[PDB]
């Protein structure tokens, strides 16, 4: 299932609980960029997923402030779960930061991450 | 600031408490697509954010499922608030539906929304 | 149709020609970022659209070198021009910088234009 | 260096020329979606990459109207070529559709696309 401990292509760790009525709870910790330890996320995944082999449609946000540092900035996670013998979450995102108003069309970076439950 | 109701350009609904320590709880309703009535919201924005005219960042998330319909599907919002008198979350989203593998390529819409605090 | 001058909301300037093989060609001057003077442009639109009320397709791409300047990167944008009185060719884009490995996962900027035809 | 046949990870073949002042000029098969044969495409890359080991910047666009289909829709694909013994073009694309006004919502989709000079 979805709950367990994810890492993706860069080294992050991705820790969830998928709640049965579609709430994703955890933490991540980024390998890369202005960012140090864990941070909370939230989420949402379907919690009846379509029952014809297609994966399950999920989402979640870090906004990257925690005990440590603010990189004034927030990434979401757009994709799916897609079980099996190697599970994997399967990814788009979005990293948007504060900006100036003059500044707001450099403000969003994206990307795509690939999460196994392979601890590299 | 972020707390209140807000509306989009396709005339969706917002509605949205933000905690002191970075949580954003709501419910959401789409004008359009394969959704009716509210969906559950959650997620995060920047509670310190800078002082010296940027926005706020913040994100939230909605799965596509509630008590009367399933699109099997999410979408994520990434943006950041404006805050004073007419203030504005400026957007762009995700829309994830799940897939067959053979249709994974097609999974995602992309797309931009403002919202408008009410 | 398509063939004219543009402005986007940032106050980018657009000059393109449509050919008849779908073919778009021109230049294209950004108000902002890492860039002075004109950028060559090549793109293509969908030269038999549907008549059914449906904008026509099309992209185009900059890459930010000119004999003036280089940036090491590159803009697509991917949108549709809706025609009549007050046309416009509503876009989203995708910015890519060259990088090193370590720094792929930045490379990419998203956003949104929407050009106003003069 | 840029020029050549290049796959991606659905098996799709991107044939392109390179010329010297930052043209791409080629023609794509896509493996997927409404679709068949060859396709044209044109685009642009930094002809003076730094030197520093970064990528090459890089974008094309193909609309999907050819001889034997129209689609009424056109994708554009944004990255950067990385030389080397196994160069590899990585990047995101945008396919936008014709669309009424009231369905520009959903007008475009995004994903990410990686190729190879391996002929699968
Ligand atoms: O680095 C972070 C937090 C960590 C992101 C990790 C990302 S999430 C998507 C991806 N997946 C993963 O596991 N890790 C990465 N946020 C960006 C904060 N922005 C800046 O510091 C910044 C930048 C910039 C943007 C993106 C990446 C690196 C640097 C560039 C210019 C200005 C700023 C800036 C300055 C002041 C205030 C806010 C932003
Ligand atoms: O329609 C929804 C839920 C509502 C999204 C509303 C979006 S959120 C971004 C935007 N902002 C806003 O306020 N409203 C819109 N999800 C997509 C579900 N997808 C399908 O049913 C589907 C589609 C499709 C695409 C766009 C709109 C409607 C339908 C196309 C092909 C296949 C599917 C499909 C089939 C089976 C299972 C899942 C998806
Ligand atoms: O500024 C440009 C060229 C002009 C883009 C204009 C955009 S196209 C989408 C939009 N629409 C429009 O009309 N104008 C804007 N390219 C980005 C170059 N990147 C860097 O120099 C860079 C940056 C950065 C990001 C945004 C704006 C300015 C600079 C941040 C970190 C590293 C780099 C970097 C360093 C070395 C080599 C390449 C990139
Ligand atoms: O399928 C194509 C052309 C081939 C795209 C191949 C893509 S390019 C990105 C990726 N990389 C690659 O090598 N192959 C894929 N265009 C989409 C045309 N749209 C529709 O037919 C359509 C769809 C839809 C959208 C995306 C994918 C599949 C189907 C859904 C609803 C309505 C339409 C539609 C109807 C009438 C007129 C225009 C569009």
């Amino acid at each position: 299932g979805i709950t367990g401990t994810w890492y993706n292509q860069l080294g992050s760790t991705f820790i969830v609980t998928a709640g049965a009525d579609g709430a994703l709870t955890g933490t991540y910790e980024s390998a890369v960029g202005n960012a140090e330890s864990r941070y909370v996320l939230t989420g949402r995944y379907d919690s009846a997923p379509a029952t014809d082999g297609s994966g399950t449609a999920l989402g979640w946000t870090v906004a990257w402030k925690n005990n440590y540092r603010n990189a004034h900035s927030a990434t979401t996670w757009s994709g799916q779960y897609v079980g099996g013998a190697e599970a994997r979450i399967n990814t788009q995102w979005l990293l948007t930061s504060g900006t100036t108003e003059a500044n707001a069309w450099k403000s969003t970076l994206v990307g795509h991450d690939t999460f196994t439950k392979v601890k590299p």
